[PDB]
RNA sequence: GAUUAACCCAAGUCAAUAGAAGCCGGCGUAAAGAGUGUUUUAGAUCAAAUAAAGCUAAAAAAAUAGACUACGAAAGUGGCUUUAACAUAUCUGAACACACAAUAGCUAAGACCCAAACUGGGAUUAGAUACCCCACUAUGCUUAGCAACAGUUAAAUCAACAAAACUGCUCGCCAGAACACUACGAGCCACAGCUUAAAACUCAAAGGACCUGGCGGUGCUUCAUAUCCCUCUAGAGGAGCCUGUUCUGUAAUCGAUAAACCCCGAUCAACCUCACCACCUCUUGCUCAGCCUAUAUACCGCCAUCUUAACCCUGAUGAAGGCUACAAAGUACGUUAGGUCAAGGUGUAGCCCAUGAGGUGGCAAGAAAUGGGCUACAUUUUCUACCCCAGAAAAUUUAGCAGUAAACUGAGAGGCUUAGUUGAACAGGGCCCUGAAGCGCGUCGUCAAGUCGUAAAGUGUACUGGAAAGUGCACUU
């Protein structure tokens, strides 16, 4: 299968008429090689359906193409990379479908055939998405996909979808954190509770055609059969916001702000009586179990008080 | 590895192992010396502070003085008054004694004007501003808790780099990488994660200071900037023939005349003749015949292409370096599948029932777009007399630069060489490129190495869920 060179970093400056180097705003990976790495870490792509996010000068379009995919869909923001992807549509017939529109609201459920569907407790449909995005893009993306895999909606009507993303180094580690770790933060238990998450390996700047002055993480998702906490994920959001809003303090000191001031000390304690959270642990060192029942805990007061669930403590700290 | 020869020791040789064999050397940068004061058995010779009360002026914390450099052990202290008040008559000596001081990180409560990591909300490109605005947390606040000392500048000062080297006297510390790596385990946790280590082991290094450089490099700056530009000046497209290329067409050549014609120049086809096409004929014949058929892709010739050290000083006699003019170390021929067989040769090959000699017919093209050439092209002209006061007729390109362009005459060897006459127009800006110097920059990555790809700013720490890094707090130049 022969496909168009890869663009070097001239044609891509002509191609964004910005005449010079300094000005991209923007990194590219523009090695072919790092790419293939990836693309072999996504897993068996053979006779898969591919939907690729952040296409870009399509280093990884050319890798995912190398692999004998059955359909890739691509979603491209940028109209000045459309006539390259066009490009290697035409080299590659019928493999390449090439769309306009944003990630963050573009609709996968409809994208693909309805034969695919597998079961939730069944074996990964056959449906991956590999993405390479800008980090500013990449975080809001992955909340918004967790929150599907809770409600088992959006790309994850097929089933258990499995996600290969880049993400900065730090973001990475702290999104596959272990408990007590010094990266274990939100973000952790927020993608834990409902994906096994994978840090594979670090690209290092210095391998991005423009070097930025950090380094790149790939992190692969695959949903879990069965949740570590049968919640809403807003409930499950806002406890895990509360408890780890002072990252450095004992836990209670984060959860007594779920509670108005009225009834701060009582209720605080009877949370975390009926939970079992010896209040002297760290909010680094809960396990999602201590989150299962905090959640538990936690819905039950919201369910015998109408009120509470809407409640934020700033919002009492104005007046 | 074998073999030859050599070397050492020798009734031994020498592989392994183990001993013998070593601290009066150092502690800014290599391993090793500061938070401050007091005391301490011994050893040595060197016998504008601080705390209290009161009080305040401009706008709780203190402009001017302060260009001052004082007080205090250090951290620190600079609004006014008053009261207390600023140890000690030799030095060294604390992990363990007493006082202070600062730096992290958590724990309890408390205040909350203001600011503010996180967290929400609003506005913005076409991955918006990471950056703007609003609100409000942690936090910033307040408590209580977790090398010394004395003398020297004499010497070669002087591994270097810092910060000129020194002695004496005392304490502490230092004897490769290695403040290496590693979780047998332990604690917390409670099946899967976090925190917590020395030693072995291995190696011949590790470490410190300095120097040369090299980029077959990268851009720009100014001017000399002549050729080349650009401007500017003066002429050069229509018509008729002849040539170049293309397409179309034929069996074929609208091809040539030391070989026709013409007898003004030239010229087209000529029934010349050679050349081409289609048919035939001749044969030992011309004369041991006949062809200009090839070759300089044979040489020669003629043109053209390309290539063509020493000495003396400086750095402590280290790698290393050496300039000032009102002068401070510097001086001494080949090459070519080249063209030319027309003003010229010396050879070599070819066919010899044909590459020779004849005969019968045909052949005589068409069409465009463009490239080139030759003629006539006038009123500032043409004809006569005269040699200048008469009468009759009717777009690219080439040069420029001066006796040049343009126009007009003569002489030659027989398209080329020389001698004359008349005689213009324009004449301003900038470059390529060498010349003359100056500044800066600059000193690539990756999967298994290429049979790989390509040309205000910082340092910490904390949080970060719109993290290709941002914000907050404290510091540095
Ligand atoms: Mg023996
Ligand atoms: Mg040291
Ligand atoms: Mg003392
Ligand atoms: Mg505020
Ligand atoms: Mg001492
Ligand atoms: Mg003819
Ligand atoms: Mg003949
Ligand atoms: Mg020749
Ligand atoms: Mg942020
Ligand atoms: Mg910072």
């Amino acid at each position: 299968c022969r496909l168009p060179p890869l663009p070097t970093i001239r044609e891509i400056i002509k191609l964004l008429r910005l005449q010079a180097a300094k000005q991209l705003s923007q990194n590219f990976l523009l090695d072919l090689r790092l790419t293939d790495k990836i693309v072999r870490k996504a897993g068996n792509l053979t006779n898969a359906y591919v939907y690729e996010v952040g296409p870009g000068p399509g280093g990884i379009t050319r890798s995912i193409l190398n692999a004998d995919v059955a359909e890739l869909l691509v979603v491209e923001k940028d109209t000045r990379f459309i006539p390259g992807l066009q490009m290697l549509s035409d080299a590659a017939p019928g493999k390449l479908r090439i769309v306009h529109g944003d990630v963050l609201t573009f609709k996968v459920e409809k994208a693909f055939s309805e034969s695919l569907k597998r079961p939730w407790e069944d074996d990964p449909p056959n449906v991956h998405i590999i993405g390479n995005l800008p980090f500013s893009v990449s975080t809001p993306l992955i909340i918004k996909w967790l929150e599907n895999i809770s409600c088992r909606d959006g790309p994850f009507v097929y089933g258990r979808t499995q996600m290969t993303l880049t993400f900065q180094k730090e973001v990475a580690e702290r999104l596959a954190a272990n408990t007590g770790s010094k990266q274990r933060s939100r973000l952790s238990v927020m993608a834990q509770y409902l994906c096994n998450v994978r840090h594979i390996f670090t690209i290092p700047g210095q391998a991005f055609v423009p070097k930025p002055e950090v380094d790149v993480g790939v992190v692969h998702f695959t949903p879990l059969i069965q949740p570590k906490i049968e919640q809403p994920f807003k409930l499950v959001e806002k406890v895990v916001q509360n408890v780890f809003q002072f990252r450095r303090k004992y836990c209670h000191r984060g959860l007594r702000m779920l509670f108005p001031e009225a009834q701060r000390l009582e209720s605080t304690g009877r949370l975390l009586e009926l939970a079992d959270i010896d209040p002297t642990l760290r909010p680094r060192q809960l396990s999602i179990s201590h989150f299962k029942s905090l959640c538990d805990v936690y819905r039950k007061m919201c369910d015998e008080d109408p009120q509470l669930f809407a409640y934020n403590f700033r919002e009492e700290l104005k007046r």
